């Protein structure tokens, strides 16, 4: 079960960006393969012309062969150039069909000449790519990490986590919405639940509330804001902690709850509203993930998805939230190769 | 244990209104008690001067061994000192020494109790629980105190039906005020707050006020009732063109709350009513999921929803019914109680000094 063509690559075609993973063999005996390798290098330098280099996995064994696994991203605008480069450099894999995942794949097959697309499922690719990368480690170092002292986001530090045996695992996938997968083995996983309150809710609400024009700007606003200007805290109701039920005064009682008062709405800043939106969304995800972890009886919770790809702020709030709801019993886990699991899953589905 | 005082009443003192329950005994042998019953009627008529509550009156129930009627009234906090003075002038022994009340406004009221009454503050959630469990135990004049919505998956068509909740335990109580507390009730004297969510009624009103400029909870609900959430939300069909077959999601399910609002074109055409509806759907869908997950983790299959989020339009109740039905795949029915609003006051009555 080794792919038919060469070179071996996997692609995840987004609306804006393609994530591509490709394998560079290192035991080369033929003139043709040596020029394939050189062509891949030249193609890579061109497509990434305007971090991923540092993701390269060196000397791994894939389908019985030694090589380096590379990870690149480029605009979907230039995917025709990638395909043509492949045809001109006589790549057997860019002739017969194209096997890709991602939200832009079907669209791309319509935009694009002669090409037949074999479309792969993003969640199936995600799980396969995630398990494989975890199985090979990150050049002998930790693929997985968490934030120590998660209850203090201004002070938490990144620490390696051993996920050498990944099973069972809960995967919390945060895109526009949130899907939660329980993974029991390579061949046994399902979407156990989800929430429609995801990164699209964060960005949607920020756009409406603040007039921001991108995920990047919304997160920058949030990074500068104070959510407690919008949120009603337990101390706002009780004058301190809610003793009887042991809710601390600093817990959020009602997200956006102070915005019911005309005077509070008049003085709240755009940045406070952006932060309150983010905090509402990340605290809520940490609650759903914790309850799923309890019900599924799984104590390893990994977070992936495009929501995490810009600021480390999203991740730190998720770490804080999971620690809060679990009373310190669960650590939010994150993965270095996040963003490339679909591409890697697509590569592994080549055969 | 029976309360020491006569007459028996309980109050929940809010920031603007007081909710009072009082017991009118049926079997009177002493003239002073007859005069007490006549006083309460006159007091009730005064305070409610200037019909839903009358219809709530529970007739011929048994409280602390005595047959009687339990009355429910609401009146401005502005007139609470009058009520206290009325009781003191009519010689009520329950207004002689100490007044035990619940409600966020009880402490503000403290100085008026000009006078020699100590305020003993009771906890609102403890009162809610004691009140709720007692009212379920007696019924609504035979009629059902508890109801659900049949065909909950179709909020346009769902029908309010009686639900027999005779043996309450165990019960999950989802209390929706500004935020959400969830209590697992195992028996009358063993319950705990098992979790909560900060996305409650205050989130709905707060976001609505920001998004649409509505001025009140009543107005936000009115707007939401006319709106279409699917104008703001991104559905599974918007992502896949239809169902997402492989992972058990129908095309009509919400993929991303407010998710279409990332598009300028969509933001410019969405109505205030649609934004109000999407806010409400987002909150009710999320509470449904939390409630369902709690039910399964606590192994409880009766989930009751209470709190001020429910008191203004039937819409929020039907949407919660809808959400719980969705997440439980029809295995849980959302339950509601007719005397919601007064459980605090009833729990305070039950907490009279004995
Ligand atoms: C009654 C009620 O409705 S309560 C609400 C119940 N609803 C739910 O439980 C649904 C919650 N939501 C979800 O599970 C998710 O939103 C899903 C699964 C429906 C969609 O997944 P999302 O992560 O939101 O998709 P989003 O459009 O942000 O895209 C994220 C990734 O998927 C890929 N993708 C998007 N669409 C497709 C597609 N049609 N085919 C293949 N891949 C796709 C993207 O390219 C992107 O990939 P990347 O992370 O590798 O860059
Ligand atoms: C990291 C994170 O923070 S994740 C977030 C975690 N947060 C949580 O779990 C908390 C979520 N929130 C909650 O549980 C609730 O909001 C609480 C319990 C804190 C407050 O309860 P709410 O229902 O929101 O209070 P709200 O002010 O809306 O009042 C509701 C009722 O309680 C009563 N009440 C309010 N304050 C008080 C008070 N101080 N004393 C007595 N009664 C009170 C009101 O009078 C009102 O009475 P009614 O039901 O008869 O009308």
């Amino acid at each position: 079960l080794v792919p038919r063509g060469s070179p071996w690559f996997g692609m995840d075609i987004g609306g804006t960006l393609v994530k591509l993973s490709y394998f560079e063999p290192i035991d080369i005996t033929a003139e043709e393969e040596q020029e394939e390798v050189e062509s891949l290098k030249s193609i890579r330098k061109y497509l990434t012309s305007n971090r991923d280099v540092h993701l390269e996995l060196k000397d791994l064994t894939l389908f019985g062969r030694r090589g380096n696994l590379h990870f690149i991203r480029f605009p979907t605008q230039d995917l025709p150039t990638f395909i043509q480069m492949g045809r001109d450099k006589n790549f057997s894999t860019l002739q017969t069909v194209l096997c890709a995942t991602g939200g832009g794949a079907y669209k791309f097959e319509k935009d694009f000449g002669n090409l037949h697309l074999h479309k792969l499922d993003e969640l199936d690719c995600l799980v396969k790519g995630l398990l494989y990368i975890d199985s090979v480690s990150f050049n002998g170092q930790a693929e997985c990490y968490y934030f120590a002292n998660a209850s203090e986001p201004e002070r938490c530090q990144k620490m390696p986590f051993n996920l050498d045996d990944p099973y069972p695992l809960l995967v919390v996938n945060i895109g526009s919405g949130v899907s939660i997968l329980a993974v029991h083995s390579k061949d046994n996983y399902k979407r156990v639940t989800g929430t429609s309150l995801g990164g699209g809710t964060f960005l949607g609400l920020c756009s409406l509330l603040t007039g921001c024009e991108s995920f990047e700007e919304a997160l920058e606003m949030a990074s500068k804001g104070d959510s407690t200007q919008a949120d009603k805290l337990v101390r706002d109701i009780y004058g301190g902690d809610y003793e009887r039920f042991g809710l601390p005064g600093w817990a959020v009682a009602s997200s956006f709850g102070n915005m019911i008062y005309k005077e509070k709405r008049e003085s709240v800043s755009k940045e406070d509203l952006a932060r309150a939106t983010l905090v509402t969304i990340t605290n809520n995800i940490g609650s759903v993930a914790r309850m799923c972890a309890v019900n599924e009886k799984i104590n390893r919770v990994v977070f992936v998805g495009n929501f995490l790809r810009v600021n480390t702020l999203s991740m730190k709030l998720l770490a804080y939230a999971l620690d809060y709801w679990s009373k310190g019993q669960l650590k939010a886990l994150f993965l270095e190769h996040e963003g490339y699991f679909g591409a890697v899953g697509a590569l592994l589905g080549l055969p």
